[PDB]
């Protein structure tokens, strides 16, 4: 199947909707920059963006919507154009907070369908967001 | 937090049972042989397997124990010794197989904790099982 996700999930120290409310607002362990537009529905309720970045040394660009859900806090990209739809016909990078039954739960989730059985699934990518979300958590505390 | 679970899941077109019973009883896309025993509870219920292998070009041993459970098409691989747990204090791999609401979806999750924060997170093992899976994968049709 060209189907699949992939998915990083980590422990934090850190109330669920806390840490929500620090990752929908929140750097660089790559090379990137970004220009772009918010969407209102006429408050903010996410924003189209065009990134430029640097992945495992390759300079890259790409299209991503993000929405948010606060109910369930969820934040979704969603990716439109460049260089990963090369390879995906549909990549989706879905993040998720919950509480533990203390602290919470980070999952990234990765969503893709690739255009042919030659495309790589993303392990980059995952690699990539997880280095991310360590390095943003080892900067908060109680 | 030193916690967390790493996962990769693929669409399979093949019913769920059938694909778990080939899993269940299944090569050398990497140099590995094995040693070890079966465990009964009369009739074979898992096997106990000390695995001398090689990732990403370095020589590794592992001793791992494995279980079913047929009810819910899960296979369930406990590490206890080995080169993994110069890293990790806990290394469990969990292989789910359920239908699609056709075809099925397989689930790897490597579940870990590690010993302290430079321990790196297994993407090495993550991208291995991957490949096994879709290799497998491949020769299998309708
Ligand atoms: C091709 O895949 C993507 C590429 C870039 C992004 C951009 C992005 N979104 C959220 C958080 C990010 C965080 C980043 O690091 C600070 C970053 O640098 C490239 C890009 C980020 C998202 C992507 O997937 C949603
Ligand atoms: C350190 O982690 C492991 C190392 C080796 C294994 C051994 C193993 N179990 C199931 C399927 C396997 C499939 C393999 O490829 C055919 C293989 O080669 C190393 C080892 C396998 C499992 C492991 O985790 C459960």
């Amino acid at each position: 199947g060209l189907v699949g996700k992939l998915v990083t999930q980590l422990e934090v120290n850190c109330d669920a909707d806390i840490f929500y409310k620090i990752v929908k607002h929140h750097p660089n362990v790559i090379p990137h920059f970004f220009t772009g537009v918010q969407v209102t529905k006429g408050l903010v309720s996410g924003c189209i963006k065009e990134w430029n970045y640097v992945l495992e040394g390759k300079a890259m660009t790409a299209v991503e919507e993000t929405t948010h859900a606060d109910e369930t806090r969820t934040l979704t990209h969603h990716i439109t154009e460049g260089d990963a739809m090369k390879d995906y016909k549909k990549f989706d990078v879905i993040v998720e907070t919950n509480p533990k039954p203390h602290g919470s739960v980070v999952t990234y989730s990765i969503v893709y369908e690739k255009i042919n059985e030659d495309s790589p699934a993303p392990f980059d990518y995952l690699k990539f967001f997880h280095q991310n979300i360590v390095d943003m958590s080892a900067h908060i505390c109680s």
